[PDB]
């Protein structure tokens, strides 16, 4: 009907004493640069917040007149907290030195502004030390961090917030005591004020309510600096707005004034140089706002996923006794490294698409592809031009690099930009980059460092003793993967997201629907019964090493899968008839959704940045596709065209909700006795529970997920006419693996080792040594050849099955296609690149972690490897391919893939591909008949892994007057006529209720009278179900 959400502050400042154990773990999940006392850590119940922590909340944003009532706006807590005091207690994500310095100069190189606290405000700063004093904590054995709602983190750093020192309380995290001071909006003291406050320290501002006791803004430098860098920066870069402070204020504007449409980004935002190019520029700011606005919507929304709880992470199970549970976490994050690697080296990654290009119209005709994002990491140095294409001020002189080609440079400065010029985040970036380059086609770190002493190094960030971990070195090691932007045409976006749905359509034939999904499930069930497979690990042999011991076993296994598949297909199709076959499959496509839920992201500020950046790109893309229609037949050069039409661009975007690509939902907020600071007693006095107010806007409408789909059925999909080699055929994997068992005396002349390669080669050319084949081998070879021939005749999946799981699904798919008379072309396939991890495969891979870096570098490395177990963060990414997605998606994984949005006014998220070839990922193969996904499992690590007495005795609980009826049904829908066998004892067990059991006994009896003495229906359900 209507959803509820508790009124609360916009955030809290958590303060606790330095824990002394699970810190090493917290650090791994966190992001922290070794040269700074600040850090950003993930929001994790039991780690950074107490257990009853409630993410969704209606924050007190202001006050109204008519007596003063409060204003509340819903929002949720940001997926990560911000440590502004105590970062020193967290091991740096990297040994990389002077990241703070590197960011500083990189920021100046690309034209972005730096955090600059006003001199006249310092006297009002609230220092960590100061708070530690009030809280009675040791300034050197203490941690202070901000826990905020997504909608006001920006409000905090522009000093539009204040601490309610009187509302202090304590909570427990892991048995430890933790203090927390609630944070509120200064606007509270300004009735009917929805604007951002400039000069928040002016206690005499006219908008302040009279006789009110204006509080002291909560101004902390380390904090404000970290937010600017870790929260405002990424957006600043993403929405190409070099005046960072301005960006922060634009977000605050959207958070304080729900009714705000029109311009938000600075009115004088500049533009990277590379009628006239006037519209191009305009389309970018408008899309820029479009995106900033859309993201705000999602920030003021309320999602269903709860904040992660470390004590729920199956990742610890068993390997969690010793404090060396840290390894589990270390090995986990290492997998992700492989994904972040792709997000940095894919030439079309969201992290790079920061500029917009005008391809011109296709003259009033639609132009949904005129404007689009292009990579601009290599051009962020070009001159900044204004609205009218004129260079601004300090940009005169700068060389303007070309958008395509040219000899590009990808140095530390750039890496820093991708991470919003935040050294804290950049650190976590390197942490992952350091776990990358699972190269097998190619640098000697040790040799490099050695031959570099006092040799004049091109880097003023490191020294001989630190070269092993310095950015420049790491980038040197990954040089081959560096992004070379050479494409000029509009491309797909390389997004990082997490498919958190319990449901997906990535079966070999996608969503072709009993339904097709059901069938594949039963077959997989059946195969598991035969013990030929492990539904969760397709790659598993599951008892096959035992079953297949004689060539007669082969016969039976092949016949069983063939048989169970034919049986289930025979059924599914027959049912579908009792639907249009030919038309139905040419329509079905593979599908998956990417959540926009802030708590479905990984437990790391970096993995979070990636998702946030991705979504921003996706929003701009959408905004962009509507710009041309917005300009059409309008004097587009008007002084403030932006404020005049943004409202429209905005609306055209909102219109996309539930229209093909953007899945959206609506929530109605229930109105109302409210505890909140006193508008008079001061921020020190206790909370005033007198206030009674509601939510300004009762209706919430926001994006929920991204619908990505890829057409299954289809030039290059032409099934070659040539026959397939038996060894590369449907049974190739089995024949090779169990050759010795099937063909015992199958070893060649000379060797005493049964070699399948040799055997089947000679067997197929007649070059097989005269009369070798047993009397019974011929029957098997025959059997083999026929299956291979039959399957081949109907096969349209251009991939060789690698295990029984795939063998059954492909065969089943091929059988369904044969039923529909499919012909000529191969179908489209999906391949997952599973992200895994392992201990460093060499000393080389540990270079950057050696504790000794000078002449003792290579020894330090070796020592590190010698005691690998002691280093919980000493892991490395590796990849594995999988052509069976069902299991993959079951793990509700974090993913990285190419996404191309088409707008025809519907939207469709076309599954595209990552550019940069093997550089984005070495396992990526160019082939237009297949699509890929880099995937890192979640379920089984940071999520629960992939019961009637319960369901029944669950209805007996949350149930009304028809419990009897409801329960009878469930029992029947879980037991056929079996229900009739149940005696009073059986019932009393299924329901620990005597009354109910007797009722069940009366029902069961009546249903028998209906069938005259032959069980069947439950019309008696509805009949009794009358108690209304
Ligand atoms: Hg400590
Ligand atoms: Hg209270
Ligand atoms: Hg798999
Ligand atoms: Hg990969
Ligand atoms: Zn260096």
């Amino acid at each position: 009907t209507t959803i509820k959400v508790p009124p609360g502050p916009l955030g809290y400042v958590y303060a606790r004493a330095c824990p002394s154990e699970g810190i090493e773990l917290l650090a791994l999940l966190s992001a922290r640069s070794g040269d700074s006392d600040v850090a950003v850590a993930p929001l994790v119940v039991g780690l950074t917040v107490e257990s009853g922590f409630e993410a969704n909340v209606a924050v007190v944003v202001g006050s109204r007149t008519t007596a003063v009532s409060l204003k509340l706006t819903p929002s949720h807590y940001s997926s990560s907290v911000y440590v502004f005091h105590g970062g020193r207690h967290l091991d740096p994500s990297t040994q990389a030195p002077n990241l703070t310095r590197l960011c500083e100069r990189a920021r100046r190189h690309f034209g972005f502004s730096d955090y600059t606290p006003r001199p006249g405000d310092l006297k009002h700063e609230t220092t960590g030390e100061a708070l530690c004093e009030r809280l009675g904590l040791d300034p050197d054995r203490a941690l202070l961090y901000l826990v905020v709602t997504e909608g006001f983190k920006e409000a905090v750093c522009i000093n539009n917030t204040f601490l309610h020192l009187g509302g202090s309380d304590k909570v427990t995290i892991g048995g430890a005591e933790v203090h927390r001071i609630p944070v509120y909006p200064l606007q509270l003291f300004m009735p009917d004020f929805s604007r951002v406050i400039a000069e928040p320290f002016n206690a005499n501002h006219r908008s302040i309510g009279e006789k009110f006791t204006y509080p002291l803004p909560f101004f902390n430098r380390p904090l404000n600096r970290l937010l600017f860098e870790a929260v405002v920066g990424p957006a600043a870069v993403a929405l190409r707005s070099r005046n960072v402070d301005a960006v922060a204020r634009a977000a605050a504007h959207l958070a304080f004034d729900e009714n705000h449409e029109g311009a938000a980004l600075p009115a004088d935002i500049t533009f990277t140089a590379f009628a006239g190019g006037f519209e191009q520029r305009l389309a970018s700011v408008m899309a820029g706002d479009a995106a900033l606005a859309l993201e705000s919507i999602v920030s003021m929304a309320v999602f269903d996923e709860p904040p992660t709880d470390i004590s729920a992470w199956p990742l610890f199970e068993g390997q969690d006794t010793a404090a060396a549970r840290a390894n589990a976490v270390g090995a986990y994050l290492a997998r992700a490294a492989g994904l972040v690697g792709a997000m940095v080296f894919s030439t079309n990654s969201a992290l790079h698409l920061t500029e917009v290009d005008d391809a011109g119209p296709a003259h009033s005709k639609p132009s949904f592809y005129r404007f689009f994002l292009v990579p601009g990491t290599h051009v962020a140095a070009n001159p900044q031009v204004d609205r009218e294409g004129h260079v601004v001020p300090g940009f005169e002189g700068r060389p303007t690099a070309p958008l395509v080609g040219g000899t590009q440079e990808f140095a530390g400065e750039h890496l820093a930009m991708l991470s919003g010029f935040s050294p804290a985040l950049l650190a976590k970036m390197l942490f992952y980059l350091e776990r990358c380059d699972g190269a097998v086609i190619v640098m000697d770190v040790f040799r490099y460092v050695a031959d570099s002493n006092q040799t004049d190094v091109p880097c003023n960030l490191c020294t001989f003793d630190t070269r092993h971990a310095c950015v420049h070195t790491t980038l040197m090691r990954l040089r081959a993967r560096h992004p070379k932007f050479a494409s000029a045409a509009r491309g797909a976006i390389g997004v990082f997201g997490t498919m958190n749905s319990m449901y997906s359509d990535c079966d070999v034939l996608g969503n072709y629907a009993e339904t097709y999904r059901a069938a594949t499930e039963r077959v997989m069930a059946e195969l598991e019964t035969l013990q030929y497979v492990d539904q969760a690990v397709p790659t598993a042999m599951g008892r096959l090493e035992t079953i297949i011991t004689n060539r007669e076993a082969l016969h039976t296994v092949v016949n069983n899968v063939r048989q169970v598949v034919d049986r289930e297909v025979e059924q599914l199709m027959r049912n579908l008839v009792e639907f249009k076959f030919r038309d139905g499959l040419g329509e079905a496509n593979h599908a998956m959704s990417l959540t926009l839920d802030p708590y479905a992201c990984g437990p790391c500020p970096l993995l979070q940045l990636l998702g946030r950046r991705s979504n921003l790109a996706v929003y701009q893309d959408l905004a962009l596709s509507q710009c041309h229609g917005v300009f059409a037949g309008q004097s587009v050069e008007g002084r403030n065209f932006r404020n005049q039409f943004q409202p429209v661009l905005r609306r055209r975007v909102m219109d996309m909700f539930n229209n093909g690509f953007l899945s959206a939902k609506t929530l109605t907020v229930a109105l109302s006795a409210i505890c909140a600071p006193s508008l008079t007693a001061g921020q020190t006095a206790p909370a005033e529970s007198s206030f009674e107010g509601d939510v300004a806007r009762v209706t919430l409408g926001f994006p929920k997920e991204l619908r990505v789909k890829s057409r299954v059925l289809f030039s290059a999909y032409q099934k070659p006419d040539k026959r397939v080699d038996i060894l590369l055929g449907p049974l190739g994997f089995l024949l090779k693996q169990f050759h010795a068992a099937i063909f015992p005396n199958g070893k060649p002349p000379g060797s005493n080792q049964p070699n399948p390669q040799w055997f089947w080669t000679a067997l197929q050319r007649n070059q097989l040594p005269a009369r070798l084949l047993s009397r019974e081998d011929i029957e098997t070879i025959a059997f083999i050849k026929k299956f291979s021939l039959d399957y081949g005749a109907i096969n349209f999946i251009n991939l060789a099955p690698n295990n029984v799981s795939e063998l059954a699904m492909y065969y089943m798919a091929n059988q369904i296609l044969r039923y529909c008379d499919h012909s000529t072309y191969f179908i489209n396939t999906l391949t997952a690149i599973i992200a895994g991890s392992r201990r460093p495969p060499s000393v080389q891979a540990a270079a950057a972690w050696s504790a000794q870096g000078g002449a003792g570098l290579e020894a330090g490395a070796r020592a590190l490897m010698d005691a690998v177990d002691a280093h919980p963060g000493a892991w490395t990414s590796m990849f594995a391919s999988c052509n069976l997605l069902r299991p993959v998606m079951a793990a509700r994984p974090m993913v990285v893939l190419g996404l191309s949005i088409s707008k025809y006014v519907f939207q469709a998220g076309n599954w595209a591909s990552l550019m940069g070839g093997k550089n984005a990922c070495p396992l990526l193969i160019f082939d237009r008949t297949r699509k890929f996904v880099l995937a890192c499992p979640r379920a089984g690590f940071v999520c629960a892994a992939s019961s009637l007495c319960e369901q029944l005795r669950g209805i007996i609980s949350e149930g009304g007057a028809a419990v009897a009826s409801s329960v009878f049904v469930a029992t029947v829908k879980s037991l056929g006529p079996r229900t009739q066998q149940l005696q009073i004892e059986d019932w009393l067990a299924l329901l620990e209720d005597e009354y109910l059991s007797e009722e069940m006994m009366e029902l069961t009896a009546r249903a028998l009278e209906r069938g005259n003495g032959e069980w069947s229906t439950d019309a008696a359900l509805e009949v009794a179900h009358e108690a209304e």
